[PDB]
């Protein structure tokens, strides 16, 4: 629409114009350790960016949302060559994308651009911040609640009982961003159903309340 | 340093606050945005269900307290902004930075290094918060203070402020007495020292 087509616009630089890319669940859109090429821009499903720490530790810094940008960074920064973040297609993933050297040359006096680059730094931050209060919790029980409330928030559908979260979640996925095991989010998950706090069909979550 | 002054320059108070003393409180609207000079400002929200969390550290040259309005909640911050310890800054309404970020072109730009300063302090919380155990979560906030706030020291880095173990419990979600005693830990084990109230972290490699 009228929004997409405004960034077509303030990214144009006299060259490639922003490049669709899709992906399917779960695949890797970019590596800790690759060479940070790309920006990019989320326009259908969800991204798990999650940063590898010095010690090497990886955690889930955002569950990012329809509209997000990421993978820009570096480039805000001084030092560029290496990225230290791992991008996941949470769900089936649609985005654009554009060289950092692209969107560094579009930014050049426009302030339109980096109005809107502001505001996607801004939702980044909040998204981060969900993040926190998530894995703030000592126990994994209140940090998966945490989770399913940043998705019912991100892609809730309201119903009946309560919000039906509108993806597909694996357990393990699921796992992933909270830092626990596949097997202890099955039994999690188990242990909210039969307390009827969810409920699942055809693996989407209903939250009630 | 010479770049806070030029966000300034685009975009008017001096304040000081004692150690402790709050900023801003959350629940109040978003009325003026501030450049920080001295000190360290502890920065927190309130979460709906009613927790309060840190959410970054910031230090000399920030500028804060203008998320809320590019995020649409300038009616009522759920931000918290305290002095973790003494601290001085320049404030200035947050209508005339409105007004900027709509006349001057060059304004926004100079402020995107400001926000990924604030995301990337952000995530050392994350990283610190994350920890299950508060002897972890402690020395990663440690490490926090001795990047934000460390000078080289022939013994190891030395936070360069004077903090108390309340404010250290209040910014790592502990209790008092478990941040007296991980510290107490730390120095039997000679991995940290303390001299006049500052840290002195021997490794933290
Ligand atoms: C295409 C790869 C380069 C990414 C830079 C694009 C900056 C996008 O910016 C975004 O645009 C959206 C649509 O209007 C908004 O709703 C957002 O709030 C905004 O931050």
């Amino acid at each position: 629409d009228k929004a997409l087509a405004n960034v077509f616009r303030q990214m144009a630089t006299g060259a490639f114009p922003p490049v669709v890319e899709t992906f399917e669940r779960n695949k890797t859109i970019f590596f800790p350790g690759d060479p940070a090429e790309r920006v990019y821009f989320l326009l259908k499903g969800a991204v798990k960016l999650s940063r590898v720490y010095e010690a090497g530790e990886e955690i889930t810094v955002a569950l990012l949302r329809e509209n997000s940008v990421f993978g820009v960074l570096s480039l805000l920064t001084g030092n560029k060559s290496d990225r230290f973040y791992h991008a996941v297609a949470f769900t089936p993933v649609e985005l654009l994308s554009a060289p950092i050297e692209q969107v560094e040359q579009a930014l050049k006096e426009n302030p339109e651009l980096s109005m809107l680059m502001l505001r996607g730094l801004s939702s980044r931050i909040l998204q981060t911040e969900m993040m926190i209060e998530t894995l703030a919790h000592r126990d994994m029980g209140s940090r998966l609640v945490s989770f399913l409330l940043i998705l019912c928030r991100d892609f809730g559908v309201p119903c009946a009982d309560g919000i039906t979260i509108d993806l597909k979640l694996s357990h393990q996925a699921i796992a992933e961003a909270i830092g626990s095991t596949r097997v202890t989010v099955t039994r999690l998950l188990g242990d909210l159903r039969e307390k009827k706090m969810i409920s699942i069909h055809k693996k989407k979550i209903t939250v009630h309340k």
